[PDB]
């Protein structure tokens, strides 16, 4: 079994919760404590390999530390979440980017962009503004719904894979 830590990032609101508890708990939870942050492992099959998923999802106020910074640079990819109805959680990207590369000191980080509520009709986010910020930063980019699961276990895996290429 090959151990993976990754951890979700992104404004409140967009799905951070709902995602991970999608992916690890298979059912869509419609409010979750927006307080609670908190480590989620699951054993899951990727590619043909065992994998132990070590998932942080992040949660409370804005608050940099030395203990903050360690726990953020354990994580070997990071999911950058926004919501594609909440151009201002899109627009906070580049800022979760930036502590990311900081904390790990490198430019190289394992990364997957997420347009997450891909289900919801009122889209102030383009798919064309998200490719764009991704291809801009070398990363894959997934539209996703916590709510009906479409592209959340692709979102985790690619992320996964993306570690993979890192590390050879
Ligand atoms: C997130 C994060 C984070 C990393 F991804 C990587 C390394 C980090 C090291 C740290 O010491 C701290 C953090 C971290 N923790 C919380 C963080 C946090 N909160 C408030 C909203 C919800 C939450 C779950 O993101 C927790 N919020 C922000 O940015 C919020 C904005 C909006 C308000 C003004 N902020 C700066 C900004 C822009 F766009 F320039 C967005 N960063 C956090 C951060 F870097 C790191
Ligand atoms: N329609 C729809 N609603 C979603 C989707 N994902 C999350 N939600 C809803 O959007 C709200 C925020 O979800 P949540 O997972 O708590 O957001 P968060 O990023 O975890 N916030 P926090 O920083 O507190 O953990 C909740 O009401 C949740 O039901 C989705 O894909 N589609």
């Amino acid at each position: 079994m090959t151990e993976y830590k990754l951890v979700v990032v992104g404004a409140d609101g967009v799905g951070k919760s709902a995602l991970t508890i999608q992916l690890i708990q298979n059912h869509f939870v419609d409010e979750y404590d927006p307080t609670i942050e908190d480590s989620y492992r699951k054993q899951v099959v990727i590619d043909g390999e065992t994998c132990l998923l070590d998932i942080l999802d992040t949660a409370g106020q804005e608050e940099y530390s030395a203990m903050r910074d360690q726990y953020m640079r354990t994580g070997e990819g990071f999911l950058c979440v926004f919501a594609i109805n909440n151009t201002k959680s899109f627009e906070d990207i580049h800022h979760y980017r930036e502590q990311i590369k900081r904390v790990k000191d490198s430019e190289d980080v394992p990364m997957v962009l997420v347009g997450n509520k891909c289900d919801l009709p009122s889209r102030t986010v383009d798919t064309k503004q998200a490719q764009d910020l991704a291809r801009s930063y070398g990363i894959p980019f997934i539209e996703t719904s916590a709510k009906t699961r479409q592209g959340v276990d692709d979102a985790f895996y690619t992320l996964v894979r993306e570690i993979r290429k890192h590390k050879e």
